[PDB]
């Protein structure tokens, strides 16, 4: 017991963190939900004379002690993995005076898969419009954040289009009942997840990608056939603008077997490879 993992949910609190609450402003809520709300705010004076805008997050009035916990732990846990180009990095905090806010950079064009959806019509594949090399860097940014996130012993769990964020430079990063579409059979069937089912989700997310935002599993409900059709081996088919070997990488992504899936480091060194050809 004398060498021992270091928990960064069990680590302290580090005030390099922290920033006046009188010093934001909040605008437009970007999102909201049952534990509460993340809004767009201006910050003044973050990084002196200057401010910026950023996205905080907030608790639900007066929320439980482990509600407040969790929010302390996600903020911990920011802070010790780093910071990384293609992840929605911490900023701030703002831990007294008042309710935890956590403060994250922001993303000026929202959410990937809207953002697809909306450039779908003036998508074209070769050549401002939507064009396969964007589609190609958007596969390559979100496997370097993962990678990166893999790295640190950490799984998303909820990998997704809705869950990318696109922001200044076209640069893509990863932010955060059950996304059913998207999960591995074994977290499933199994309620188990892992490094290898966070890779299943990202060839999901890849399919997502080159369909230009489509529905995974386009008409199939989620029912007893749809489960039965994945245990058996049943994939979803290329979609049309899918490179062939970023189809390769979706097929290897959706393997049965989790040991037989790349790793996202893996998936990186490849996509390099297509973007040099
Ligand atoms: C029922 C569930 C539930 O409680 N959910 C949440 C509410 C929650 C809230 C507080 C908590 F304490 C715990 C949980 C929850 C809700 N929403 C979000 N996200 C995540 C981060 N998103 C953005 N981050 C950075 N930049 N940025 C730019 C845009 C943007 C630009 N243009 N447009 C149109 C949008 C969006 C972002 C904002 C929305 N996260 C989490
Ligand atoms: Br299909």
């Amino acid at each position: 017991n004398n060498y021992s993992y270091i928990d960064p949910t069990q680590l302290p609190y580090d005030h390099k963190w922290e920033f006046p609450r009188n010093r934001l402003s909040f605008g437009k809520t970007l999102g909201a939900g049952a534990f509460g709300k993340v809004v767009e705010a201006t910050a003044q004076g973050l990084i002196s004379d200057a401010a910026m805008t950023v996205a905080v997050k907030m608790l639900k009035p007066s929320a439980h002690s482990t509600e407040r916990e969790a929010l302390m732990s996600e903020l911990k846990v920011l802070s010790y993995l780093g910071n990384h180009e293609n992840i929605v990095n911490l900023l701030g905090a703002c831990t007294h005076g008042g309710p935890t806010l956590v403060i994250t950079e922001y993303c000026c064009y929202g959410d990937l898969l809207n953002f697809l959806r909306r450039k779908r019509d003036e998508f074209v594949p070769y050549k401002d419009f939507l064009t396969l090399e964007h589609l190609l860097s958007f596969s390559y940014q979100v496997a370097k954040g993962m990678a990166f996130l893999a790295s640190k012993n950490c799984i998303h769990r909820d990998l997704a289009a809705r869950n990318i964020l696109l922001t200044h430079g076209n640069i893509t990063k990863i932010c955060d009942r059950l996304p059913v579409k998207w999960m591995a059979p074994e977290s499933i069937f199994n309620s188990v997840y892992t490094f290898e089912s966070d890779v299943w989700s990202y060839g999901i997310f890849l399919w997502e990608l080159f369909s230009l935002g489509s529905s995974p599993y386009p008409g199939m409900p989620v029912d007893s056939k749809f489960y039965k059709m994945i245990k058996e081996g049943f994939r979803m088919s290329s979609p049309e603008y899918a490179p062939a070997e970023m189809y390769d990488i979706m097929k290897t992504c959706w393997d049965a077997d989790p040991d037989k899936r790349p790793t996202f480091k893996q998936i990186v060194q490849d996509i390099e490879k297509q973007i040099s050809e």
